[PDB]
């Protein structure tokens, strides 16, 4: 009745997760079933499967509800500046819009968190320092980003019962896609430094909506479904959760080509 | 529209929380209102109000769902032993049955957590080491426990919009109450040691139900209401949350006397 650390690791191996993999996980912890240790069983099983040479990653983002108050150029009105909690990669909470597992991973001892607040990833394992180092603050879903390093390292992405449109890596595909009409987001962000709070503008392609017009809000799920329909990736149960496992470089290139075929030239 | 770290600290001062206090908080974060930093705003405001000489505490307990499998003497059947995650005071999650604030406090850098799993408290501040040191593993709600040290240190308890029957300190009153028919709980618990997992039986008065028969499940709230009705404690809003602040020694002695008057001799 209880899914365990041992049984989940067996399900992960049967799905294709391998010793030494860098694995990025999107989880719906409720769908996994009754767990003896809650979400930490999932983290433990992932670490056991990849071993000390692997790395476990998740999309952390940043719990910053102050974006309801910015004006027209993305900056904070001066009566609110001293009240917005600044971003600390070691202390700021991961966003919980898509489950508690990122925050659970972030607070696991040894986990590192990258410096771009909205695009931050958490990494736990062999390559955690490299995955989270020198995150570019502008266009943090593109070159030199942790999502680009996951593709370069030959990483994988696991949708552990999570909706397929929550696959963060496809934002890296939107960034790379050579198409016109790509939407942009600008916002001012507070950073915590050893000398006090310092502000900075952030520019990036808007990941709060489809990269261009004419796309449904959940169009990432259709891209994943077509990817699986083409015979790529792997499906199977992780505990009680229907899960999907895909290669990071493959799904990224598939996402770029999916966009460059319907738009641009 | 946004309750802030500054405005919450002002509400806490108006309620009676003082510089240097050791404060134990039970919070219903939803009732506080819209917060710029989520639960961490509450933790920050409490720390600002008590200053570096104060201490912030919460009831952590332990997320251990394995108690559905124990037999008659409280022990784990041998086919489940290696699957139960052992208790690590630095890694085990705080229970989330009564809100996320204990876990948020537990994962705040510098917070310490005591050694008795089911009765564990988290403490952040000047006296954190003393509050969490040498927690007796048997009858962890009594002598030498963190709840006893809060009374001895002249601490306070803040019900920040939380239901009044979640006041953990009244379990210390149940332990001290010289009354007959007090119910007992025994359970086997796994501990993580530098040499591997070690098991141990735990005995204590059962805090999963009223200490004796004839009491409603929520009878702590009536004790708090009578305490406030007698002109003790303080009421007021913390943000949008109706809150109660009480002296730890006073509410403990009131709880003991409440029990010794209706039962025993
Ligand atoms: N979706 C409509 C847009 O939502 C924007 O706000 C959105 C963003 O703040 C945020 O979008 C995040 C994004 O920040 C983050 N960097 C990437 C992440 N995939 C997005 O996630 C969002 O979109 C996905 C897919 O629909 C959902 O699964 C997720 O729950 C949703 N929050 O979530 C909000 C809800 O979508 C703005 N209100 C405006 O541009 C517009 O209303
Ligand atoms: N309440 C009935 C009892 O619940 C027991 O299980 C209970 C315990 O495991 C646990 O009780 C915890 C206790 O562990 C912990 N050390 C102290 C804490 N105050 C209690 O909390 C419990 O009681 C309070 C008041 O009703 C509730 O506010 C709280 O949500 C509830 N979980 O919560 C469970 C639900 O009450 C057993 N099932 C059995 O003895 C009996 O069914």
């Amino acid at each position: 009745s209880f899914a365990t650390r041992t049984s989940l690791a067996a399900d992960l191996a049967a799905l294709g997760l391998a010793w030494g993999d860098a694995i990025m996980v999107h989880a719906a912890v409720s769908r996994v079933g009754r767990l003896l240790d809650g979400p930490d069983t999932i983290i433990a099983a992932l670490r056991d499967t990849v071993g000390p040479g692997g790395t476990v990653l998740a999309y952390a983002d940043w719990e910053a509800r102050y974006e309801d108050l910015v004006d027209d150029a993305g900056r904070v009105p001066p009566e609110w500046r001293e009240h917005v909690p600044p971003f600390d990669p070691q202390r700021s909470r991961a966003i919980r819009d898509n489950g508690v597992l990122p925050e659970f991973l972030r607070t696991t001892p040894g986990t590192l968190r990258s410096g771009n607040p909205g695009a931050s990833l958490v990494a736990l394992g062999a390559k955690a320092e490299w995955f989270t180092a020198d995150h570019p603050l502008d266009y943090g879903y593109g070159e030199g980003s942790p999502l680009a390093k996951l593709v370069e390292a030959g990483g994988k992405v696991l949708m552990l019962g999570a909706p397929l449109d929550t696959l963060t890596l496809l934002h890296h595909a939107e960034h790379l896609a050579d198409i016109p009409g790509k939407r942009i987001k600008r916002i001012e962000v507070p950073f915590a430094t050893p000398t006090g709070t310092q502000w900075r503008m952030i520019e990036e392609f808007d990941t709060g909506d489809p990269i261009v017009a004419g796309l449904a809000e959940d169009y990432f799920a259709g891209i994943v479904t077509e990817f699986l329909a083409s015979g790529q990736g792997r499906q199977g149960l992780i505990g009680a959760a229907p899960s999907v496992l895909v290669d990071a470089a493959a799904i990224t290139a598939f996402g770029v080509t999916w966009l460059e075929k319907r738009f641009g030239t």
